[PDB]
C-alpha cells in the first residue's frame, strides 16, 4: 500500500503508452505521463516511492520490437526518466522487490523463452545477471514474502506450466516449490499475507476465472473464491489487504473490468473499471502525483 493503484502501458489492438491512477478511497482515475514509448507485457514495481515500468514489448503496426527498458516514474513530477537497461529485452516479464532490488525474471525475446533472471541497484543504476530460473519462462508471475522470491507457472515455448520455484538470495539458488494445481501463463501473481496467490491466465485451452494461493508454510496450493471474469494477462496488485485485479482478456473482450478480492469473506467485488479495455499492463501502488 502507498495511495494510488497505478497501471502502465498494456494492450488493445497495438500496445499502449497510458499510465492512469486509480484512487480507491474515491472511485477517481487520473491520467498521467504517457510512457516514452507503447509497451504491453511489461511489469511494473515501487522502489523508494517511484514507480518502475520494466521490459515488455511494443507491438506497434511498424514492428514488434522487445523491450529490455528500465524506466522510473517520480509522482512529485510526472515525468518518466530512463534508468540502465537490462542485458536483454523480456517480454511477458515477472518482477518482485526484495529489500529495495529489482529483480527481473523470465519473458521472451523473439523465439527464445528466457531462464534468466537480472537483479537492479537503484542507487547504483546497475543491473547484475543473478542465477538463473530452474525453469524458462515466460508470462510468469512473480511476486516476494519474506524476503524470498517466487516465480509462478508461464510458458517454456512448448507447454504451459502448473510448476512454480522459489529463490533464496544469500544462496543465490533456485528450488521448485510444489506445483499449482492448475497449468497457469499469464496469471495475476501476488502476495497477501502468508500466501503467494496465483488468479486467471490462461490453461492452454481457456483464460481462467480460478484463483489459488501457496501457504509458504504448509507448501500447499489451495484455491480460494474465482473471479467473477476469467482473464489472462491481467495486472494485480495489493493494497490495504484486498486484491485488485486489472484488466486482461477473456477469449472476447479486453477487459475494463477491475475487481477486488476480500480474504476476510473470500469474495470479489466489481471495484471500478479502467478508462479503456487493455491487457499485459504493469501494475503497482505508490503516494499520489504531484
Amino acid at each position: 500500500v502507498g495511495r494510488l493503484i497505478y497501471t502502465a502501458g498494456g494492450y488493445f489492438r497495438q500496445s499502449l503508452s497510458y499510465l492512469e491512477a486509480y484512487n480507491p478511497s474515491n472511485g477517481s482515475w487520473l491520467r498521467l505521463a504517457d510512457l516514452q514509448v507503447p509497451r504491453s507485457g511489461l511489469a511494473g514495481c515501487v522502489v523508494g516511492g517511484l514507480l518502475y515500468a520494466v521490459g515488455g514489448r511494443n507491438n506497434s503496426p511498424d514492428g514488434n520490437t522487445d523491450s529490455s527498458a528500465l524506466d522510473c516514474y517520480n509522482p512529485m513530477t510526472n515525468q518518466w526518466s530512463p534508468c540502465a537497461s537490462m542485458s536483454v529485452p523480456r517480454n511477458r516479464i515477472g518482477v518482485g522487490v526484495i529489500d529495495g532490488h529489482i529483480y527481473a525474471v523470465g519473458g521472451s525475446h523473439g523465439c527464445i523463452h528466457h531462464s534468466s533472471v537480472e537483479r537492479y541497484e537503484p542507487e547504483r543504476d546497475e543491473w547484475h545477471l543473478v542465477a538463473p530460473m530452474l525453469t524458462r519462462r515466460i508470462g510468469v508471475g512473480v511476486a516476494v514474502l519474506n524476503r524470498l522470491l517466487y516465480a509462478v507457472g508461464g510458458f517454456d515455448g512448448t507447454n504451459r506450466l502448473n510448476s512454480a520455484e522459489c529463490y533464496y538470495p544469500e544462496r543465490n539458488e533456485w528450488r521448485m516449490i510444489t506445483p499449482m494445481n492448475t497449468i497457469r501463463s499469464g496469471a495475476g501473481v501476488c502476495v497477501l499475507h502468508n500466501c503467494i496467490y496465483a488468479a486467471g491466465g490462461y490453461d492452454g485451452q481457456d483464460q481462467l476465472n480460478s484463483v489459488e494461493r501457496y501457504d509458504v508454510e504448509t507448501e500447499t496450493w489451495t484455491f480460494v473464491a474465482p473471479m467473477r471474469h476469467h482473464r489472462s494477462a491481467l495486472g494485480i496488485t495489493v493494497h490495504q489487504g484486498k486484491i485488485y485485479v486489472l484488466g486482461g482478456y477473456d477469449g472476447h473482450t479486453f477487459l475494463d473490468s477491475v475487481e477486488c478480492y476480500d480474504p476476510d469473506s473470500d469474495t470479489w467485488s466489481e471495484v471500478t473499471r479502467m478508462t479503456s479495455g487493455r491487457s499485459g499492463v504493469g501494475v503497482a501502488v505508490t503516494m499520489e502525483p504531484c
